[PDB]
């Protein structure tokens, strides 16, 4: 009934966009570029949306059966299921498959397999592997991504899982990019039943992010994953299902020792924080600080510089 | 009041691996202890042993490789935490938090980014072993070695350890899920454990929240079994909820048709119980889970699971 934060300090939480842990918050200019990444999408009252699951090791991963091999850099077809094993249903009111990445860029990690049936059932694999989301055989919404192996000799049609790792610039100029969304039907098809598009609307504000910096495989990519509210939130709304009583919960970032509130800022219901602030700017905050629900408010009150 | 998180099987992940539960498994009692050091929280929210909070940092290490041996185990990685500050050896933990607790190898990926003046920003990752029968494998005196596939392009940089899954090694070392790894040398005994559990109600066996996790060749089922899940040690480290007893009755409930169709015992150090005799992995509809019915104590006697 009353609503509520977990409480967590940074390195007690986990990116929605990516497996691994925040490392800073950071606030951004606001631009012509549009936010609306897909996981990490989650309502104040608990509704998950885009293509957010609760799982941090769903996040960027793929669950499937390879069954066949085309003669493409993007060469061993994964047909896929839900993570959790059963299958999916390209009808479903989704974006793509829960957990699907929702970048622009090449995501790196292993693959794995366990054979069932008659072929050496119980036998396994594993290599590293890339899922390009550039690839015209990126169509995790009609059901299929392909994948890049490092050893296209040991490889099979079985029981397929994509771990990620980390995430780079594909390398013939296809940049990470990570606010542009993939085409999660392939080219020429246009995106369904994506989450909205987030923007702050009051004068003098920006949108907050959990920052963290991902591994990179390669050049000098900083490896950066914002996300609106940590994957511990979500699981937390989830749960507790709050009915939200206005547009913002006013938020307070408070150092636990001292008692003393640091800053303020907006959560707004679909999900999202921003902060009276002009300019790209990596907070400065003690480590042991972690954000407090103080009231409802509505989206035209005035927040405390920060 | 204590409470569970409401959560099926699917929405669990092992607190011993990262991945997701798969099902769940009784297991006979055995004369081989259980004293897992992942996955171990008191219903009161006390993490222990080297239980951290996060999925993603189970089987992590965080750190900088620092110099090159000649052994298979190659490359020295000084550890630090998980969240980047100063590893602490007289800490009063077995290791530092999320190392592995079995012994075995664990194959994932390396993945290092330079800083200070040596091309700093510049990045690599490849894959990587670490096992833990190594000598090497010294996590509580602050450092591991690591097996890597491609010795020419690693540098003496920050590192981190991703892992994906695990395996035998090669050679007569077996992946033993419940053997613990010598946290610091060959001779030395492992500290501040936390301690073994077993049933000690007659007819009484342990539940396992069971994971089938990947395996890099062979034939290894890849089974890794936690006695609760992360998400209900994330949700005990909030509540710290006083327990009121040493057990709290749980019943696994069906939702839909509103059915309790099992009931366990839920010790306050964080282990699960069930009346049952034999291996048994349950079969069990998949909108299943656990809810708190009551404190009551060790006396407490269950309906057969
Ligand atoms: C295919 C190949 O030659 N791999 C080498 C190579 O890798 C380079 C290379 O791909 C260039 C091309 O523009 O981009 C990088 O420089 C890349 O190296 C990677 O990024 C640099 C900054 C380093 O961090 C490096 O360690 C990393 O691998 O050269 C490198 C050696 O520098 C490796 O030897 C690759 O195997
Ligand atoms: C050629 C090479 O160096 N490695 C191959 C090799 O890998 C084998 C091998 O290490 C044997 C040891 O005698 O153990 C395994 O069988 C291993 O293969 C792995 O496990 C089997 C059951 C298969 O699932 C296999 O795909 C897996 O790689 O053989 C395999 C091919 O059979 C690979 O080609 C390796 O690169």
């Amino acid at each position: 009934k009353p609503f509520s934060l977990p409480i967590l300090t940074l390195s007690e939480l986990t990116n929605s966009r990516f497996p691994v842990p925040i490392d800073s918050l950071f606030t951004a200019q606001n631009n012509v570029l549009q936010v609306q990444c897909q996981n990490g999408r989650c309502t104040l009252d608990g509704e998950l949306q885009g293509t957010t699951q609760l799982l941090p090791s769903g996040i960027c991963a793929f669950r499937g059966r390879v069954t066949a091999q085309i003669n493409q850099r993007d060469r061993w077809h994964m047909q896929l299921q839900n993570l959790n094993g059963t299958t999916y249903d390209p009808t479903d009111d989704v974006p793509a498959p829960l957990g699907t990445p929702d970048f622009k860029g090449v995501v790196f990690g292993m693959v794995s397999q366990r054979n069932v049936g008659n072929d050496a059932p119980g036998s396994t694999r594993a290599q590293q592997a890339w899922v390009s989301t550039y690839s015209p055989q990126f169509v995790p919404k009609l059901g299929s991504v392909n994948l890049r192996i490092s050893d296209n000799d040991d490889f099979q049609f079985q029981p397929t899982k994509f771990t990620p790792v980390g995430v780079n610039d594909d390398d013939d100029g296809h940049p990470f990019r990570q606010w542009e969304l993939p085409n999660y039907s392939g080219e020429l098809t246009l995106n369904m039943n994506l989450a909205p598009p987030v923007a702050p609307n009051f004068p003098g504000e920006q949108l907050l992010f959990f920052r963290s910096f991902v591994p990179c495989s390669g050049g000098y990519n900083q490896g950066i994953i914002d996300c609106l509210i940590p994957q511990e939130w979500i699981q937390h709304f989830y749960q507790e299902s709050a009915p939200s009583q206005s547009d913002v919960a006013l938020i307070r970032y408070v150092n636990p020792d001292t008692g003393r509130t640091l800053f303020e800022a907006k959560l707004h219901r679909s999900g999202y924080i921003t902060v009276a602030h002009s300019g790209d700017y990596p907070l400065v905050v003690p480590a042991n600080g972690h954000f407090r629900f103080d009231s409802w408010v509505n989206q035209f009150y005035s927040l405390a510089p920060m």
